[PDB]
C-alpha cells in the first residue's frame, strides 16, 4: 500500500525520538524527573534532562513552530548543541547563556524555525532551582501542599541575533512539584491561562495524572514534572 | 489521512531543498555539482560543500543508514556541525580525519542505529592539492581523465584517515546503483567504467528509481 509506506517511513522516525529522549520515571537525589510527550508522529516537543557533575541538574521543555516533521529536525538539533555543551566544558553556569547559544545556532539560517523552551538547572546540595524562559509558552507550575502558581518571567524564542535573555533563581521546598507544559492547554486566550494553575493543584500532581490521557491533538503536547517530597 | 502525511512529508522535502548549495557552482575553475534523488521524499543522502578562506575548499558525500524520516534527521545534524566548526576554527584551521572524527563524536553516544556513510575532500586551490578522507564502506570516488578507485563510523575507536591533474573530474557516489544489466564485487567495478565512457559531467547524471536505497552524487570537474 502507498499509504502503508509513507507510515513506516513517519514511524521510523518517531521510533528514532524515542531513543532519543530520557527514561521515566527518573528519579535523583529525591527529585524525580517524569515526562509525556504525546505526538502526528514526528513531534516538534521534546523534553531533555541531563546529570551534571552531580551537584547540578539541568533540564527543559522546548516545542518548536508548528508540528510534525519539518519541525521534528529541530529537535534533533537541540539534543545535540546540550549534550555537546557539556563535552565543550572539556574534562577539566546561568542558563540564560545556553538558550544563547541555542540561539545562535538556530540564526544562521538553520531552517528558519525558532522554538520556545523553558530552561531550568537546579543545584542539588543548595536547593537552587534557577530557571529561564525563552519562549511565551504556557509558565510552569510549582506545587506546594494543595496549591499552585506560576513562576512568571518575560522572554525572543531565539529568532533574533542579540540574546537579551533574563534568568531568574528560585529556592525549593522540602516537598515541591514543578510542572512544565507545551502549547496544548485542553488536555479567551488569557481565562485559560488560569486553568492549569488550578486544574495542576485539583488533580494529582504526579505524571500518573497525565498518563491517564492517551483523535490527534491539534498541536503536539508535552509535559515535564519535577517533584521531591 | 494519507494527503495530509503527504504534505508533512513535503514540508521535510522543501527544508533540505534549501539545506543544499546550488548546482552547477563553479570557483576556481572548480565546478561543484550534486544530484540526490531521494525515494520516500525524505532522504539519508546528503552533500555539502563550502567555500573556506578562498584558499581552500571542503566537500563530502553522507549517506546514514537506511532512509526516510528516521536517517533524514542525521543530515541536518552534519549540516550544523560542517558550518559550525568553520566558525568555531577561525585563524588557525588545523585535517579531514580530525573532521570526520569531530562528527563521529557527536553521532555515537547521543544516538542509536544511524551512523553515518562519508567521503570527505579539502582542496587546496592554491597548490591543486585535494586531501581526501573516507570513513564509510561506501563506493569509493571515481576519478576521471580512463577512471579508477582512489586508495582508502559507529564505533568509539577513531581510526579514520594529492596531488591533482591540470584537467580532472572526480565523482562521489552512494550505495544505491542501477545498471540496468544482469550482473557486488562486478558492480563495484563497472562504476568506474560506465562513469569513463559515460559524460563525466552531471549533465548525463541528469538524464537518468525509488527504493531500495536513496541516490545521490557529487561531481568535481576542472579543465
Ligand atoms: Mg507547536
Amino acid at each position: 500500500a502507498s499509504l502503508n509506506l509513507l507510515q513506516e517511513d513517519q514511524n521510523a522516525g518517531r521510533q528514532v525520538q524515542m531513543n532519543m529522549l530520557p527514561v521515566t520515571p527518573w528519579s535523583i537525589e529525591g527529585l524525580e524527573f517524569s515526562h509525556r510527550i504525546i505526538p502526528l508522529y514526528l513531534s516538534g516537543d521534546f523534553v531533555d534532562y541531563f546529570r551534571v557533575d552531580e551537584r547540578r541538574v539541568a533540564f527543559y521543555l522546548a516545542d518548536v513552530s508548528g508540528h510534525g516533521a519539518s519541525s521534528a529536525f529541530v529537535t534533533v538539533l537541540l539534543k545535540f548543541m546540550t549534550t555537546r555543551l557539556l563535552y565543550e566544558s572539556r574534562r577539566n553556569f546561568k542558563p540564560s547563556e545556553v538558550l544563547a547559544h541555542i540561539n545562535r545556532g538556530l540564526i544562521n539560517t538553520k531552517l528558519g524555525k525558532h522554538v520556545t523552551m523553558l530552561g531550568g538547572v537546579i543545584d542539588l546540595e543548595k536547593n537552587s532551582l534557577t530557571y529561564s524562559i525563552g519562549g511565551h509558552l504556557p509558565l510552569p507550575v510549582l506545587f506546594v501542599e494543595g496549591q499552585a502558581g506560576y513562576l512568571e518571567g518575560r522572554g525572543p524564542v531565539g529568532l533574533f541575533d542579540d540574546a537579551t535573555y533574563d534568568d531568574r533563581v528560585m529556592e525549593l521546598p522540602p516537598s515541591f512539584s514543578l510542572s512544565l507544559f507545551s502549547d496544548g492547554i485542553l488536555d479567551l486566550k488569557e481565562k485559560e491561562a488560569s486553568l492549569p494553575e488550578q486544574v495542576a493543584a485539583a488533580g494529582g500532581t504526579l505524571d500518573g495524572l497525565r498518563q491517564v490521557f492517551g483523535a490527534e491533538m491539534p498541536d503536539d503536547i508535552a509535559l515535564l514534572v519535577l517533584s521531591r517530597n
